[PDB]
């Protein structure tokens, strides 16, 4: 059954459209064909669903860059669907707008920055190495439960200083975030905040041992840096801690499920990669466009008329960000990975303030996978009449990605 609110006076009926983030249709077909379903030819640039409990969805690619490059007009006070799972959302930097926003920025950036990260390459190389030797002379593997799901979290569990057997926890918990249980908004809330609480749990104590702390490894290091000349507040380190975690272990996994679904199709997009290790190199931010997985949301600030669309005060709106990548008014046959690509602009990463801290370390992983990846099984293919499944909510996933190959 599928759980409908009635439309707010100020939004007319020739705006409403029928899209459930949660279980798009076409959804098994694919994650950015059913968001690219959304995107037909005269579609308006700002749809209401009644759906989610009731909100916008931007359905173009400079809705989505003005939107996030906007705070002041579209507040991340709630930056969630449905609002009910917003309100609970508690993660600390994103829920909050500048100016208060920027010394936590600040703070995670101390530990992401680009040459921290660049410092990391050796140790996410061996990690990479290791799993994919586990498999590469076997010539077959399921792409999702033997690496997807395991390489990015040993690489952030790692630069946390945190046990790998702490993985499936964390991910469970991550999975309630994103994409939470529920056929309701108000079940979907209740969802959320269990999971936000035990993020909470579990971090509570890890900042309480490394406050102060003498560790190297990444949460002692942004923890102790200070806020307006203070520590950071418990609060604060709650929030920022667990968003650590939460971004670490989650979104690299998904979006190497579908960049590799991609690469298994169409082998002399893989051929490129293998004959001209630079086209690899400078290509991963095409990957990033062509593989969008965060569809979250701003909340409306004022009274406002926006691309010709009347919005109110705390109206919800939400940006699907694979709708930048794959807008074909930003990029010619945008579902196809074109190595050369010289204009690779997205929204994949957001934009504005908010734009993620964990971009160098994401960009970092996938050159790194594809290298020790391509070294090892240079060619392979999606297992003949293989099905993947997928699933929709503020972060995609996909799982049952057999791959196949001979091994060399
Ligand atoms: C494919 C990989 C990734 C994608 C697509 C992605 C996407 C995003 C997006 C869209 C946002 C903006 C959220 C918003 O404000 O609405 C964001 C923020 C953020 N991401 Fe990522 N992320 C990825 C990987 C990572 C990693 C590996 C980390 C490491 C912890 C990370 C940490 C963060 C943090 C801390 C923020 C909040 C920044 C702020 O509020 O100023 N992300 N990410």
């Amino acid at each position: 059954q599928k759980h409908r609110v009635a439309p707010p006076p100020h939004v007319p009926g020739h705006l409403i459209r029928e899209i459930d983030a949660y279980d798009l249709d076409g959804l098994e077909q694919g994650f950015h064909e059913a968001w690219k379903r959304v995107q037909q030819p005269d579609t308006p640039p700002l749809v209401w669903t009644p759906f989610t409990g009731g909100h916008w969805i931007a359905t173009r690619g400079t809705l989505i860059d003005e939107i996030y490059r906007s705070p002041e007009r579209f507040s991340s006070r709630v930056i969630w669907v449905p609002r009910e799972a917003g309100e609970a959302y508690d993660m600390v930097p994103t829920k909050l707008d500048p100016p208060e926003h920027t010394p936590y920025r600040k703070a995670i950036d101390k530990g992401l920055n680009l040459a921290e990260i660049r410092k990391l390459e050796d140790q996410i190389r061996t990690i990479a190495v290791e799993i994919i030797e586990g498999f590469a002379d076997r010539g077959h593997c399921e792409f999702g439960s033997e690496f997807s799901t395991v390489f990015p979290v040993r690489v952030f569990l790692a630069l946390a200083g945190l046990p790998v057997e702490d993985a499936t926890k964390l991910g469970l918990l991550a999975n309630e975030m994103t994409r939470p249980s529920g056929n309701t908004p108000e079940e979907q809330g209740r969802s959320l905040e269990a999971a936000n609480k035990g993020f909470f749990e579990y971090v509570a104590p890890i900042i309480a041992a490394r406050r102060g702390g003498s560790g190297t490894d990444l949460i002692t290091r942004i923890l102790n840096v200070e806020i307006d000349g203070k520590p950071m507040p418990d609060d604060r380190a709650l929030g920022l801690v667990s968003l650590l975690l939460l971004g670490g272990l989650d979104t690299v996994v998904n979006f190497l499920g579908f960049m590799m679904i991609y690469l298994s199709r169409h082998p002399e997009t893989v051929a490129e990669m293998r004959r001209e290790p630079l086209k690899l190199q400078r290509g991963v931010e095409e990957l990033f466009r062509r593989f969008a997985v965060v569809s979250d949301a701003r909340y409306v600030v004022s009274d406002m008329e926006f691309h010709g669309t009347m919005l109110k005060e705390g109206d919800l709106i939400l940006l699907p960000t694979a709708l930048h990548g794959l807008d074909d008014r930003h990029h010619d046959d945008p579902m196809t990975v074109d190595l050369s690509r010289r204009d690779v602009t997205h929204s994949t990463f957001a934009q504005g303030p908010h734009r993620c801290a964990g971009m160098h370390l994401a960009r970092l992983e996938v050159t790194v996978m594809l290298q020790e990846w391509l070294a090892r099984i240079p060619e392979f293919r999606l297992k003949d009449r293989a099905v993947p499944i997928y699933h929709s909510g503020i972060v995609a996933a996909v799982e049952n990605i057999p791959l196949e190959w001979e091994p060399q």
